[PDB]
């Protein structure tokens, strides 16, 4: 066990799906997993292990922001034998053609956090995913007839940024989605020698006003979950 | 009424105590508050409002890391009329005679996060508590006959630093406690015009490797809560 | 002696008042201290030692800027047994309610200097005062019937900044007064194990353009001196 | 024509392979392209256009270093209708399991250059390749019976670094290969709205200075060119 | 032989003139050097050695940008006994009163590269020329009737820079010319114990001014080469 | 008049010699100047005006450190029509071959200060002296049978370095001497359009046991003053 996960080596599958919201981890375990068992509840950061089409799969919230998710992913990797991490989150969009409910696959993650410069002697560490995992998610998405873009995300430290112009810079450089985790998870993966992938669904268009019914947000969340789970199976071959 | 807090104006007291552990926030509500009612449960980040010795007080989790607490503290200040935030957290000690369960008060907070540099044109912003809140906490702790050292905290982005030597630097500069939120909450306090104070209980020693349990962090750090709660009463004068 | 102070251990009190202007030190010694003797004149940086109401007390100029005061504060601490340093200075205001000749107490000090980053492996060190010293100053002013605000100062390297926009940021984040030394003295204090506090008298307003003369700065900011000297007696318990 | 390219629109294919060495571009043109024609010789930086399995393809040197390749790739993109750039180079390995003659595909490229911080408001831009081009080069390599590793390159400004310790940092976060261009190219691609990819063969292992005979270097160089070309054809469909 | 120069000790004079363009190096050899012979052609980077008025001189292109010339200049100093490097190039002007075909001598070289910060522990290294070489060039030019401007160059990493506003900053601080190598060469000079100088002719004006008019000098490219060669002769005396 | 100088336009010559120590300025005026008159004493920063060999010359202290001297040089340039500033001080030698007697002329000045980065958009400004003043000083020195050394100074913010990591680095890149002002004055000069020079005598030399009797140090200090004063007369031609 660790100070943030009341569990032991074995309670987790070698692949963990991670939404920000612990309750979405509960929903995911209750809906797409068989024989789900709750394996962590320290700080209410719910985690579950079960099976998807006969493959052992875990799912556990990471909380919001680079520091939070850095703790959980690091601990999972070094203390619970985890090999792959798939974050299933939401993101804000800055591109004109990226619409709500669109799926995005962070091949890379830009960030305004210092965590990677701390790791990397103040140089530019390109926080990227594991390629096979990105390929798996792309191929799974196709098999499900879901459209996804593969590119850069931007993991932000401040949800409420005093730096509004930055969004114009993100758009200029083709950032597909703005969330709060990817660059930190990718930094942990590189530091501790595991593989990670971030998939998001666009839940709001920054500098725009339009919404979606609760029914649509769910199906879209389900689609993300399905892309994620199915890509694991492709990953296993 | 806000993106991470499903509550309405009035649901929160004008003062909110905030551990990072939403479950500590539950314990505190159940143990120190009367007539407490749950006022938030979004993302399992439990918030409660009740009374202490007659005074309306709220307690709510803020999650781990600067990005996580920046969100909740921003939203309480700008949208729930919150005037005071008292962070009540845990911390790692670096000094040889700061021991387990010592209470320390963050008058200022160092950080390796970039959020204040971002706010402050890449210069050094001294992240500090409201003085009067510090004085209320000092006088409250004296009346209870609980020791409390006042000084600098260090708000870390990485619980697991790659840079072991930073700890030696923190020690050299008299850092009383290593945690993950203080400098962040102080940034939001200054930015949106509120008052903040961080009080922490030492939950592990980075050198002797003494540490507490998750169960102990969640429910046995009560000196700091008495201090925070009595300090609010001194504030009302 | 030390390279910038021609005196011996014992010549200074354990508490040393330090304005930037040595001529102000002279005025303070001749006006507030009994039986004052000059104890330094290296580089014209006059330092004196007298008694204040029976308490042995020193006052000495520290020059303009962080590099200047960092030299004197270091030398006093390591070679003259000085335990407390109270900088008594002048500062420019940016806040609309802050008037000329207002006394401000620097609990914290922001800076655009690189010295603390040099100290703190390029992270954010919160340059803070000693708490008790702050509290003493607060209580001493209350006893004297002198108003004083406690909070953040900004320690500037460039008195004539090309970045006029930085004042707008200082104001937004509640900076009480702009000077050139506080963050550097707090840095030295932390590095060498002593305690410091900066009290300033507002000598010009950056927005209203209202100003005082050199001669007024040199001798007429006496509120802060009474507060400083009386706070020392309080600190003696 | 452009300042550094004396040719006209039409003279380049929409895809340009780019080795650092202009002489190797001539070699690629003579070895792989039918009816190759020289289309640039400004600054001796040879560019050629021909056909490969009936497909118009170009090859041009980009010189050494980020600022150099940035110049050429930019002009190609804005004035020659070039949609894809494939850098083909050699790289140094820092990982022990990464052997001489391995093909390394840079899905992302780290760097100690400031060019991208300049572009991205001093934040971390994750310099990445176009995903499809990565996947094409992977599929092409497989059909050729070759296993290419996909991950991060490090793009160095200094071939002769004063700081040998940086290599251990690169090793610790999984850098596959060390070159001097990729991150700059990825930077240009995102700024001006085109697609890039860098493929390298490992020529030396930086730690033990262990290297390879010209015969095996010519061989693996050709395999790299074969992969790059076959990648374009997969991309076309 | 070095990894970028196929020659042997002796093949190069102890003074090397360097243009960006290898073809320019070719032009210089045939125009000014008697008994000119080619000593390198690796990567088409033409180098030559002949005599100018019986003085053994070499001329060799350095390629474009700080990383490219840093390679060549390092290898020349460390393995070929080169003592002096004289960069001869073109530069753009940002000041109104600097006119076309003015000759600018870089006694200093500002930069937006990170190479010197990497060398200098992230501080400000002032990348400067050798003082004797500067005066030799001033004196050489005066003898020819040209008033060379002595001051700062700016070594840009991006010929196509995203930040136009920086040019206003360059104008404000008196930068004489904008090229791409000088700071890097001055960096190498200092690191490896050699002497360097960059001389440039003003070949255009950067950006449109309602105050830029000045005039035009008759100063040819050939004139700049004369100044450089003659300045070597002065240095020998 | 300004807040740091109680004088009026006309009270200063258009050239000002500036030691750090104001008593030294008094010494300089009394020794080399005819009809020396005190023109400033605000903050005891003694400034004097008189003539040397019929030529109007002023001399005034600038205090210790970049921030102090920046205030005075700016004010002299923008308010007293000063055109040339010659710093006359001392420095420590890091290079073995730079003896404890030598005159060093700072053609450029490195620094660990942030003041130029604040001026130059966080890039590298090469803080340089005006060339002609450099040449005037070399000639004044030569005529007095003194061989000045021309090169880089290092301008330190921290006389008492926390770790002293930079001394070996200064030695590696050829820094002639260490003081605390040069880079700052040069930046003011660049910023406000005047001309500066720093001259220093080597007052301490690391790693040896070199001895000087005061007959040798007074001769050498006077030597520096003559060099500076004679350099002005040369510049007047
Ligand atoms: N040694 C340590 N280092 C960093 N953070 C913490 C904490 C607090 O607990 C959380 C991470 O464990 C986070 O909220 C932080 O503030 N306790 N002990 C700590
Ligand atoms: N508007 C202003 N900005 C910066 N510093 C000061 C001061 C202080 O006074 C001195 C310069 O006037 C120096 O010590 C500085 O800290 N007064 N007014 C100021």
């Amino acid at each position: 066990a660790t100070p943030h996960i009341n569990a032991e080596m074995g309670d987790f599958a070698d692949v963990v799906l991670m939404p920000g919201d612990p309750l979405r981890a509960k929903y995911i375990a209750e809906t797409f997993l068989e024989d789900a068992r709750e394996v962590n509840n320290v700080r209410g950061m719910l985690g579950f292990t079960g099976t998807y089409k006969g493959r052992k799969i875990s799912v556990m919230g990471h909380g919001m922001g680079i520091p939070s998710c850095s703790i959980y992913t690091k601990e999972l990797i070094t203390d619970f034998g985890v090999k792959k991490i798939i974050r299933v989150g939401s993101c804000g969009a800055v591109l004109p053609h990226v619409k709500l409910r669109d799926v995005v696959i962070g091949m890379g993650a830009c960030t305004d956090s210092k965590v990677n410069r701390i790791r990397f002697k103040d140089h530019d560490f390109a926080a990227i995913a594991d390629f096979d995992m990105v390929r798996n998610a792309v191929d799974a998405a196709k098999a499900l007839g879901i459209d996804a873009r593969v590119g850069n995300l931007f993991s932000a430290d401040l949800f409420y940024s005093p730096d509004g112009e930055m969004f114009d810079v993100m758009e200029k450089y083709g950032i597909l989605g703005v969330e709060m985790e990817a660059a930190g998870i990718y930094g942990v993966a590189a530091e501790f020698g595991a593989k990670a992938l971030t998939i998001c669904t666009v839940s709001d268009h920054i500098r725009t006003h339009e919404q979606t019914t609760a029914a649509e947000r769910q199906t879209t969340f389900n689609d993300m979950i399905k892309i994620a789970l199915e890509s694991v199976l492709l990953g296993d071959k």
